[PDB]
């Protein structure tokens, strides 16, 4: 029973990094524009591509479209993939994220990737990064990263900076730990249901 | 800016490990007895002593006594201590823990150790382990959630890991093993970290 066991990260593909980016909102929600979220979006796009991810961004989806998209991604095959990354950059009321027109419960989004529902991701890391102005990991191998101006937000800037230097070498949670320190110096948080060490060594 | 930076762990003392152990409850709460929580309590007592902690156990405190105790511990000096550990073994409705007679919000308990309120713990790890049938209060907080007569799976497996690897491994990687151990049983626990540095318990001088 090896205390230095790492997740298997030598599949054909790294996997998908889903980015839902929300800048403006339906007028009757009365939510302020999120200035520099697009900078965050692009920054995350660079960093994650560099780590081998197929990055798919969507901007300002309405609830229906977002659920369609995420449900779709939950149902393609991840059998030849290492892991899955999903990012939300929007407003958040409670355990909800905002789409363009309405709230969605985070649990209903994350639950799409639990084992009973997404077989090809079983025993692989499922990483959610949630940057929102609450929800425990959906199950085994889930990692939730919470953040708790025109050039981006502190959390995404510092996460991306760390991904840039250390992403290819460090264990991912120790890298988040650095992000905690970085941000604090200028507090964010991760919650882990991971079962092994996670690294993003460059692929063959 | 060193990515391998560890917390300073060479103070005079390791620190206190507070254990609030709850087995029976006031009748009108209608909460079932927690069988084998005493086993858990004793198991945690061994492991934490072995790691250099001054362990103080309290059994079935009523809300007033619990608050008094924890507020007291939050107000002694930790200046010559490495860190602080506090364990709750009780029932939990929401972000509440149960004392003997009532609920208490976990935030009001953790909040006592935030920097603005407990100066001698600033920049030191504050670890809460909650085993109950809330996000970290601030920097350097680590929350461990478990989410029969010989103990619970979570405490057994956490204690077994503390015993083998506690003196050696980085504490979060140790918790990760506990996630794997508990998962193997034929539930999935969790930790949430606001730690800023690597945490080790290496035997003290």
């Amino acid at each position: 029973f090896d205390p230095a066991e790492k997740y298997k990260m030598d599949h054909r593909r790294r996997g998908i990094a889903l980015i839902f980016n929300h800048e403006r909102f339906f007028w009757h929600l009365t939510l302020p524009e999120r200035r520099g979220t697009c900078a965050d979006r692009d920054n995350l796009t660079r960093r994650f591509s560099d780590l081998g991810f197929e990055v798919k961004c969507f901007n300002d989806l309405k609830a229906e479209e977002l659920l369609l998209k995420i449900h779709e991604v939950s149902t393609v095959s991840h059998a030849d993939a290492d892991c899955f990354v999903c990012v939300f950059l929007s407003h958040g009321e409670g355990n909800h994220i905002y789409a363009y027109d309405a709230k969605i419960e985070i649990q209903t989004l994350t639950g799409l990737f639990k084992g009973d529902k997404c077989h090809s991701l079983v025993g692989k890391p499922k990483i959610f990064i949630i940057q929102a102005c609450y929800t425990l990991p959906a199950g085994a191998d889930f990692l939730m990263c919470y953040s708790v101006t025109v050039n981006g937000s502190w959390y995404i800037q510092d996460l991306c900076e760390m991904l840039g230097k250390y992403g290819s070498s460090l264990e991912f949670t120790e890298l988040l730990t650095l992000v905690n320190r970085k941000v604090e110096q200028r507090v964010p948080c991760f919650a882990s249901m991971l079962t092994k060490k996670l690294h993003f060594f460059p692929k063959s």
